[PDB]
């Protein structure tokens, strides 16, 4: 599924991401825009052989099992394909664990490089929430 901007914001808010560990909702929408272009089916391979999955591009080296990243961990205890669903619950629940591990949203390279320090509230402007 390709979410609309305000449709994704509404879904992330219902699932508790607004101000989760201090990050306002616009941070999460901005991150999703630049990680996946709001597309739950996005995948991208990394140089070390691991793969990033879903609307927030969660990495199989640490967080999910895809059967093909040897020596990796599965800290969200899920198959990576669960992160490609049109239902974003799995992705949100796993992102909560990631952002909690001490590094905040710096875990997401596109957030650090394209969202951090910008007016991220513009990403939820005009939406009815």
């Amino acid at each position: 599924k390709v979410f609309g901007r305000c449709e994704l914001a509404a879904a992330m808010k219902r699932h508790g991401l607004d101000n989760y560990r201090g990050y306002s909702l616009g941070n999460w929408v901005c991150a999703a825009k630049f990680e996946s272009n709001f597309n739950t089916q996005a995948t991208n391979r990394n140089t070390d052989g691991s793969t990033d999955y879903g609307i927030l591009q969660i990495n199989s080296r640490w967080w999910c099992n895809d059967g093909r990243t040897p020596g990796s961990r599965n800290l969200c205890n899920i198959p990576c394909s669960a992160l490609l669903s049109s239902d974003i619950t799995a992705s949100v629940n796993c992102a909560k664990k990631i952002v909690s591990d001490g590094n905040g949203m710096n875990a997401w390279v596109a957030w650090r490089n394209r969202c951090k320090g910008t007016d991220v509230q513009a990403w939820i402007r005009g939406c009815r929430l």
